[PDB]
């Protein structure tokens, strides 16, 4: 899954 806890703060992550 996305490594970033908050996907809203990690837009550069396709997972998020």
């Amino acid at each position: 899954g996305c490594p970033c806890i908050w996907p809203e703060l990690c837009p550069w992550i396709r997972s998020c």
